[PDB]
């Protein structure tokens, strides 16, 4: 293969990025895109506050944007997300009760029905956990609706789109831990008791030189539970400046990753969060951190360019 696209391509997998329409207009950001990914994802133009700005105002052009993308080019379109408790908009954190519950339902029928067809994939549920287990306290959806909240949002996205595949998503679920065994009993529960769910999805937000060592191990467990996996936001950061040292180890974290997913049969493929070290939003978050992804800032190749091309 001589890109990414056709290394995964060849593999039976996806390989996606993180898409921000207004990058489009930028030849370089373009280029790559079109050549080498086969997958795409709303970086941010598919979120609630960008969705429904106001209570029951929809706004789909940024979305269609990035769905009408994925259609020109011929790309598998993953949707992100519909419950989350991030980027929440005020109007929503001040609605109490059933009123609270009902814009809820609303909003992922809403959004779900005018993706239908379009959107492959969902993540209906995005960082439900608290790290050290158990469910997250900070959350207007846990705090307002209780432990339920989850199984209604699953139900409300199958009635409304009867085929896509409804994926629970979080990160430091990668590795076996407190974290990723509450995940694990969740999804135990929903197939159980047939709450409509099809994949679990691991964002995979990394350290250079910290990649889990029990990742296939963790994948393969919930596979068995009958379900895909996926990893979906996949950066590994670094203490900036980067230096041939930390590329390397980089490189040989990115292969590791792609190790793993190619060597559970249900894992879908591997989505990375942005193209660019440029416009990767970890250095807004981590100050001091950075160079995460496979592109460096002037659109050159990094050493894991390499690496990600030899684990498929
Ligand atoms: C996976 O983690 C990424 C990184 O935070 C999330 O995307 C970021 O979300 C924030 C808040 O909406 C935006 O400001 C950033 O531009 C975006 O990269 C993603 O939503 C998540 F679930």
């Amino acid at each position: 293969a001589t890109t990414l696209k056709e290394a995964a391509d060849g593999a039976g997998r996806d390989f996606g990025f993180a898409l921000d329409p207004n990058r489009l207009s930028e030849a370089q950001y373009k280029a790559i895109a079109d050549s080498e990914f086969n997958l795409v994802v709303a970086e941010n133009a598919m979120k609630w506050d960008a969705t429904e700005p106001s209570q029951n105002s929809f706004s789909f052009g940024a979305g269609d944007r990035v769905a009408s993308y994925a259609a020109d080019t011929g790309k598998e379109l993953y949707g992100h997300t519909l419950v989350w408790h991030s980027q929440l908009p005020d109007w929503a954190k001040n609605l109490n009760g059933s009123a609270f519950e009902s814009a809820m339902v609303n909003h992922v029928t809403k959004v779900a029905d005018h993706f239908e067809g379009k959107v492959a994939s969902w993540d209906v549920v995005n960082e439900a956990f608290a790290d050290g287990g158990g469910r997250r306290q900070d959350s207007a959806f846990q705090q307002k609706l209780g432990n339920g909240y989850i199984e209604t949002a699953f139900r409300a996205a199958r009635a409304a789109d009867p085929t896509a595949k409804l994926c629970i998503n979080d990160y430091n679920v990668e590795g076996i831990n407190a974290k990723s065994n509450s995940l694990y009993d969740l999804v135990k529960d929903f197939k159980a008791r047939g709450v409509p769910l099809d994949c679990v999805g691991f964002q995979s937000h990394l350290i250079v030189g910290q990649v889990p060592g029990d990742f296939r191990q963790n994948l393969q467990r919930f596979a068995d539970l009958g379900v895909d996996v996926r990893i979906t936001e996949l950066d590994i950061r670094m203490r900036t400046p980067s230096d041939a040292t930390k590329l390397a180890t980089q490189a040989a974290d990115y292969k590791k990753v792609v190790q793993a997913c190619m060597q559970v049969t249900r894992c879908q493929g591997v989505t990375v969060w942005g193209i660019t070290d440029k416009y990767s939003w970890v250095p807004d978050v981590f100050p001091g951190e950075g160079a995460a992804l496979v592109w460096d800032a002037s659109y050159a190749k990094k050493p894991a360019y390499a690496a990600v091309m030899e684990a498929f």
